[PDB]
């Protein structure tokens, strides 16, 4: 740049340039006009808006100009005390986001089993403590088998948001039956197991 | 990215990441963590700073290792409230500057002149109105010539900061002499001049 002559009580331009990238928006530009020394603000444009002229009101943007580069700045009816040197600070911001999601979990502790001690029909009850998120129950018998029966179970969160399972299995029996709790965390893939065996 | 997975009261690391230029100081970064769907505030480094924890005091950045491009957070004493997703927000700020300067200018009027009316010392006036900057003031005879002779030339400044220039010079007379002033403008690079001729 060389400087600008301006005739008193004229209108001038004081260039200011930058070259936007293809994705550009004026949400992204800061700008500011300063008189270089004093660091003086003249006329700001800031948060996608064009604020106005600091103190003069005698200076003006391109607005429409912006988008495209062109930061320069409009001095209107120019007089003696606007000599000077002024900088045109161009800020572009570009921002980009990740997500991150967490997962929080906890164990089950190992589960205490109960029951009301042939052809009987008897409750066996599955308890397991304080593990997150709700777990997945699984009744069987002691070949791996599910266990039919009526099962109701519940799970039910403490202060701090953990689980305690209970499961009840309402059986009729079988002379010679093992019965098996498996209380699986997904998240962690743990399992838990207890069982009563009943013969007499 | 795959979701994280944190037990229960333990410390986890939520994965940010940027690219930066060999230029890069952290006055330039401005980082944001936010609840993804709430848009609260996690935690922020903005205008060179580490800000805190927002809410939680439960989150760290590594802030020996940002300059590298490391924005990840490190989440402590993780509880299940904390489940969700997060997002972190990264804008880096390019800077730059230019600076014009801005010369003013007005004219010169065309002067008027004023003496004391042949071996004589007398003494001619030159008065010329509301220009910018100082002016270069020349006094010469009729064929372009210096005149020698003590001359006082001021420069007044008005309200406006305009100057009005007033140049005198005493001359010893010759019985046949054109005097002239010559008013530059410098910076327009206008010329203004008056001149009486004496014969008697
Ligand atoms: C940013 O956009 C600006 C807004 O359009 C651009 O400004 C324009 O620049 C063009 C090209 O240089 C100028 O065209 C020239 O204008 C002069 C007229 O004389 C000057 O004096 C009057 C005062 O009476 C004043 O209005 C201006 O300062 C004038 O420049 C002609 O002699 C030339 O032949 C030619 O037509 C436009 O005048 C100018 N418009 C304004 C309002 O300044 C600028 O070029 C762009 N900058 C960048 C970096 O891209
Ligand atoms: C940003 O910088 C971070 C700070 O150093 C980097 O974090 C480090 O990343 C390395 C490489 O992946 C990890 O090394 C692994 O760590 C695990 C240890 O288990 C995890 O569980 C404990 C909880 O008890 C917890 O402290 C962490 O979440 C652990 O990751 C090992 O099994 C691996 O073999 C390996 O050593 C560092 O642990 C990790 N440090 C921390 C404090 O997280 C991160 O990689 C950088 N990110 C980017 C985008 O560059
Ligand atoms: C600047 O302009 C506003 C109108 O937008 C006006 O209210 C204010 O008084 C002006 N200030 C000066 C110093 O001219
Ligand atoms: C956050 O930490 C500051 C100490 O830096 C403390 O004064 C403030 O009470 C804390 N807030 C919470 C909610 O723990």
């Amino acid at each position: 740049e060389d400087p600008v002559v301006a005739l008193v009580d004229t209108d001038a331009t004081l260039r200011c340039s930058f070259s936007p990238e293809p994705g550009f928006s004026l949400a992204q530009l800061n700008l500011i006009w300063q008189l270089t020394d004093t660091k003086q603000l003249v006329h700001s444009f800031t948060e996608g808006r064009d604020q106005g002229s600091a103190y003069s009101n005698r200076t003006a943007l391109f607005p429409d100009l912006l988008v495209q580069g062109n930061a320069s700045l409009r001095l209107q009816r120019v007089r003696v005390t606007d000599e000077g040197s002024y900088t045109c600070f161009v800020s572009i911001q570009d921002f980009d986001s990740a997500a991150v999601s967490l997962q929080v979990a906890a164990p089950y502790s190992k589960p205490s089993m109960t029951l009301e001690p042939p052809g009987n029909m008897v409750t066996i009850t599955c308890s397991s403590y304080q593990g997150y998120p709700e777990a997945e129950v699984f009744w069987k018998d002691g070949q791996g088998v599910p266990l039919t029966g009526n099962v109701t179970t519940s799970q039910m969160a403490n202060e701090r948001g953990l689980f305690d399972v209970h499961s009840v299995l309402r059986v009729v029996l079988g002379a010679n039956g093992t019965y098996s709790c498996l209380v699986r965390n997904p998240v962690l893939q743990q399992d838990a197991h207890g069982s009563v065996t009943i013969t007499g």
